[PDB]
C-alpha cells in the first residue's frame, strides 16, 4: 500500500534505532521539514537523503526522525516506518504517534494536491495494516510543540481533515 | 483507497463514454503506450493529455482508451476509471477487462520500481473497492491481441506477478 518509496530506493543510511512503537498507534503528527522543497522523484529522493544526513551525522540520531516523509512529487518516502518510534514531536508524543513530514516550508506555500493525497492514502494504509487505529487523530506539529511547523498554509489544510482534532 | 491523479488534474477533456463494466471485473490487461516516457508529475500529466488527445481527436474515441495510465513519476493517472469500459484490447476483451497502460515504450527499457509499485497498488485497491475480483487475472496486451505491447522487458516482469495467467 501507499506505493511507499523504500529506504534503499532513496539511498538511505542504515537505521540503528531499536525502540518500537506499540501498535495500534492512536496519533499522527504532521510537520514540515522546513528544508528545501522538491517536485520530482530524483530531487525528493535527494532531499530525504539530505534530511537524514542532518539527523544522522549532525544531530547524532539513530535515523531520520520522521516515520514517513511526503514529497511534492506525490510520493511517500519511508523513514522509520510503522513500527519504529520516531524523533519528530518530543518525548511526550514520539512513542504514541506516527510522524509524517512534508518536505518543504509551508508558511507561504501550500503543498500540491498529490502530496496531500499521498498523505491521506498513507494513513489509510496504516489503518489497513493495523499500524494505526481506525479512529486515529491527526495533530499539527505546532499543536504538540512550540514551532511554526507544519507552516501556516499546510496547518490550515490539515485542520479541515476529518481525523484532525486540535 | 489508493492515490490516483484525477482527470481534471491532468486537464483531461470531458469523457463522453457511457457503456459500463460489470463489477466485479475478472481480467486486467497491461499495455504500454509505445510513446514518450515521463518521470515528473508535470511531464506525465502532459503525456496523459497527449495520449488522450490522440485517442479522442485522431482515433475518434469517446475518451482515452485506458482505464488507468502509469507514469514513471510513480503516479497513477485516471483514465476511464473502474466503471467505464475502455478501448485498449479489442472487442472481445474490452468489455470484460480493466486496461492499465504504462506511459512509455518498454521493448528495451524496464519501468522504474515506483511505476511497478503504482500499478500493483492500483490493482489491490481495485480489489478492495470491489471493482476487481479477489482472484482477478493479469494478462499482457500481447496475450490477447497481436502486438508487441506492453514491450518485451515490461512483459517479462508482469509474468512474475502473482495474479499473472498466460
Ligand atoms: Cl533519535
Amino acid at each position: 500500500c501507499g506505493s511507499i518509496v523504500p529506504r534503499r530506493e532513496w539511498r538511505a543510511l542504515a537505521s540503528e534505532c531499536r525502540e518500537r512503537l506499540t501498535r495500534p498507534v492512536r496519533y499522527v503528527v504532521v510537520s514540515h521539514t522546513a528544508g528545501s522543497h522538491c517536485d520530482t522523484p530524483a530531487s525528493c529522493a535527494q532531499q530525504a537523503q539530505n534530511v537524514q544526513s542532518y539527523h544522522v551525522r549532525n544531530l547524532g540520531w539513530c535515523d531520520v526522525g520522521y516515520n514517513f516523509l511526503i514529497g511534492e512529487d506525490g510520493l511517500v518516502y519511508e523513514g522509520r516506518g510503522w513500527n519504529i518510534k520516531g524523533a519528530h514531536a518530543g518525548p511526550t508524543w514520539n512513542p504514541i504517534s506516527i510522524g509524517i513530514s512534508f518536505m518543504g516550508n509551508y508558511m507561504n506555500r501550500v503543498p500540491p494536491p498529490r502530496a496531500l493525497r499521498a498523505a491521506q492514502n498513507l494513513l489509510a494504509c496504516g489503518v489497513a495494516l493495523g499500524a494505526l487505529r481506525s479512529n486515529y487523530e491527526v495533530k499539527g506539529h505546532r499543536d504538540v510543540q512550540p514551532t511554526l511547523s507544519p507552516g501556516d498554509r499546510l496547518y490550515e489544510i490539515i485542520q479541515t481533515w476529518s481525523h484532525y482534532r486540535a
